[PDB]
């Protein structure tokens, strides 16, 4: 009731590294609010347009063995991982869809508690590894914020291993607005999940921890009302009330291959828009 529309309006595409190398690879990452309903909202016509190297799919609600065949339309994407919970239901579950073969795939952060809800997809490549994620939400009455706490430990910790043999990219949806500047309404969602103080002091731990840079806050650290995600509900989206929950968080030593990171503010299929890297590599 409070807020009007807030102009955000995503720079152009800076395709080049500070070195004046083209980007060699691009990666799309995107909370799709379940597969089969992001196809039917058309979420596959960005993808085309995008044309990324790497997909990366958060919230699919969908095991390898259900998924749906128009995922076969992205001939450019033809080796495809999936995770989903291991009692084989709708929910959570990730996705990464590459050009290439990755040298290894394996999924979840190696901690029995942790990995039983297909949240986390690992892919090394030759130069980087690339880690996609669906972090738990904190929940309504914050019920599950304990938990929380325990994942972002054990998450933090798993990350930090990753980095100590090869440069990291970590993407996806990691339900946390870092910064006031991360949300259209930090005032009234400091109780809410995504604006506890924990969940933001978590996200420093691991941007300190790792170490991690945030990409988009790192190229654009003064740039209000850029959001990835609007609740469904009362005009959120028409009117840019929204948060910044999907990041591509970046290993210190890949700052200088960094040539942009994006969001997609237009791009419609679900709740959040997707958001795309470009590096130097
Ligand atoms: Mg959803």
């Amino acid at each position: 009731a409070s807020e009007g529309p807030a102009l955000y309006e995503d720079p152009p595409d800076q395709k080049t590294s500070p070195s004046g190398k083209p980007a060699t690879l691009k990666i799309c990452s995107w909370n799709v609010d379940g597969l089969r309903a992001w196809i039917k909202k058309k979420g596959l016509d960005w993808v085309k347009e995008e044309a990324p190297d790497i997909l990366c799919l958060q919230e699919t609600k969908c095991s390898e063995n259900k998924l749906p065949a128009e995922l076969q339309e992205l001939p450019g994407l033809s080796h495809q991982y999936w995770s989903a919970p291991s009692d084989k239901e709708g929910y959570s579950g990730v996705g990464l869809l590459s050009r290439q073969a990755p040298l290894k795939v394996s999924y979840g952060i190696g901690d029995e508690e942790h990995d039983q809800e297909g949240r986390v997809i690992v892919a090394e490549f030759d130069s980087f590894v690339l880690v996609t994620a669906y972090v738990p939400n904190a929940g309504r009455g914050l019920v599950r914020l304990e938990y929380r706490q325990r994942w972002d430990e054990a998450f933090r910790k798993f990350l930090k291993g990753l980095a100590s043999r090869k440069p990291l990219v970590l993407c996806g949806d990691l339900n946390v607005a870092h910064e006031e500047i991360d949300l259209r309404n930090p005032k009234g969602n400091k109780k809410n999940a995504g604006f506890t103080p924990q969940e933001r002091q978590g996200f420093g731990e691991l941007l300190q921890a790792v170490p991690l840079a945030d990409s988009f806050r790192h190229l654009y650290p003064n740039t209000p009302y850029a959001y990835t995600f609007w609740t469904y509900m009362m005009n959120a989206r028409s009117k840019n009330v929204g948060w910044r929950l999907d990041y591509f968080l970046l290993s210190h030593s890949l700052l200088p291959a960094l040539c942009d990171s994006k969001i997609r503010s237009k791009a419609l299929g679900s709740d959040h828009c997707p958001i795309t890297l470009y590096l130097a590599l």
